[PDB]
């Protein structure tokens, strides 16, 4: 069963969301004057504690707990180190509600005892393309265009419970303590994604990954030498002739992306994602904000010839501890983000983030089949991976969808 998932206003079965025909709120209409105004009751050894995520300090400690507490992989080998710089920029984009960002500790010592993060999006989640022939058919179009205009709601990511606190229900505290902070802004509806089955996705898609430095991940236990590897004279050999890039990117005109190409990459990536289900729709702040470069955390690229931009390509880096090795400390990965090909197929597009990821010391570049993701995958030699990324909504019912109707990439 799910002790708090049932009292939450979500479909609870595969067969409920089977079902759900149009997009729409699940629960009761409310007004922020029915939301309380104290924040959830939680023991008195604790105590909610709103950080500063723009503060270097409270970033550290933040960064901290992640560090030792957050998501690791199926076998325990690697956990996430999201850095600090990371951090600031994942959660304090453009109009971000520093409320949002909810935060357990001991009152006593002030320890850091869990986190939860929530920032504003404003998304495009109206009845999928597929429903609305349905409702067109059966003279319902007006009941299935209701939703349709793009919505500020509320994207929640890094919700992390220390490794001692675990199986004390304090996951549901937060979840309720960040339901409540939303509300009393008056936004009722949240996206969030989680590697876990929970009630009850929307969209699910399998994770995929492109080794870059073939030899560590091998080492590092990432990989492995697929036993077909054993048929030749030298496998070790053989696998870094396969995954081998060139040193230079291959596209006239790829240039890191500057702030006088904020305009028309908005533009060239708006109408691209308008062509998906569910999707995010940005400003030329956030444009700036989600795309312009940052060392060690996000790279933008764009194709410009005769000074038009036609293309880009990004990606950010989530490092993470490699926690079974000692030989390295860290798995540097890239992971693909938004893009936006007019004049070249997208495989020779990604090509470049590939050889530029490569060319910047990162060892493997991840992506979930999203956006067009799937229509590179083998020539540019990416391998379905163990995980998935599951895709949700809270108060919102939305039938299912392909993940390749899914243009929001989740941080
Ligand atoms: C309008 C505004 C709405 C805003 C809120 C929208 C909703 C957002 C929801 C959050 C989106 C997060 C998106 C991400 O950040 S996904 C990343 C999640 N973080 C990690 O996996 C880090 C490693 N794990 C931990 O820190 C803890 O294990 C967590 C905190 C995950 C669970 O803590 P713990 O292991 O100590 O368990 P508990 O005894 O306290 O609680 C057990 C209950 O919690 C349910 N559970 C377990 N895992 C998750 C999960 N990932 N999302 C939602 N629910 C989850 C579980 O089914 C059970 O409920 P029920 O089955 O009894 O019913
Ligand atoms: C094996 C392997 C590990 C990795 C990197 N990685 C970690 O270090 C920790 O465990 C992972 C687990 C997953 C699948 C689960 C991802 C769930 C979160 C959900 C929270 N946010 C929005 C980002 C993704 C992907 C990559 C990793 N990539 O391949």
């Amino acid at each position: 069963a799910h002790a708090f998932w049932s009292t939450q206003p979500v479909p609870q079965t595969e067969d409920e969301t089977e079902k759900i025909v149009f997009a729409g709120p699940m629960d009761e209409p409310k007004t922020v004057a029915d939301i309380p105004e104290e924040p959830y009751p939680i023991a008195s050894t604790f105590e909610w504690w709103t950080p500063n995520m723009e503060a270097a300090d409270d970033i550290h400690a933040i960064y901290e707990l992640l560090r030792d507490n957050y998501v690791e992989d199926d076998d325990s080998m690697f956990r996430f180190n999201y850095s600090e710089e990371f951090l600031q920029w994942a959660l304090c984009p453009p109009n971000y509600i520093p409320d949002w960002h909810v935060a357990v500790r001991r009152k006593a010592d002030k320890k850091l005892l869990a986190f939860i993060a929530g920032v504003p999006v404003t998304l495009r989640m109206g009845t999928p393309k597929y429903m609305k022939v349905k409702a067109q058919e059966k003279g319902e179009g007006e009941e299935a265009a209701k939703y349709d205009e793009p919505r500020h709601i509320c994207e929640i990511n890094f919700l992390c419970v220390h490794k001692q606190l675990r199986e004390k229900r304090l996951a549901p505290i937060l979840i309720k303590e960040a339901t409540r902070r939303v509300n009393r802004t008056n936004v009722w509806q949240a996206v969030y994604t989680a590697g876990v089955l929970l009630p009850t996705p929307y969209a699910s898609g399998q994770y995929f990954h492109r080794s870059l430095n073939p030899e560590k991940l091998v080492e590092i236990r990432f990989s492995g030498i697929p036993a077909q590897y054993q048929k030749f004279q030298n496998p070790m050999a053989m696998l870094k002739r396969n995954y081998q890039l060139p040193s230079a990117p291959k596209n006239s005109g790829l240039r890191e992306m500057k702030p006088s190409d904020v305009p028309q990459v908005r533009r060239i990536l708006m109408n691209y994602l308008d062509s998906f289900d569910v999707g995010p729709v940005f400003s030329d702040a956030e444009i700036s904000h989600y795309l312009l470069p940052r060392d060690g955390v996000v790279f933008t690229y764009v194709v410009e010839n005769d000074k038009k931009v036609t293309d880009f390509f990004s990606f950010y880096r989530i490092p993470s501890t490699v926690i079974g090795n000692s030989n390295y400390n860290l798995l540097n990965a890239a992971y693909v983000h938004y893009y936006a090909a007019t004049s070249i197929p997208l495989h020779q597009l990604i090509l470049d983030l590939l050889i530029v990821a490569h060319s910047r010391g990162f060892d493997v570049c991840n992506m979930v089949e999203i956006l067009d993701n799937r229509s590179f995958v083998e020539q540019l030699k990416f391998g379905a991976g163990d995980g998935h990324l599951r895709y949700y909504f809270y108060n919102w019912a939305y039938p299912k969808i392909k993940p390749s109707q899914v243009a929001l990439v989740m941080l």
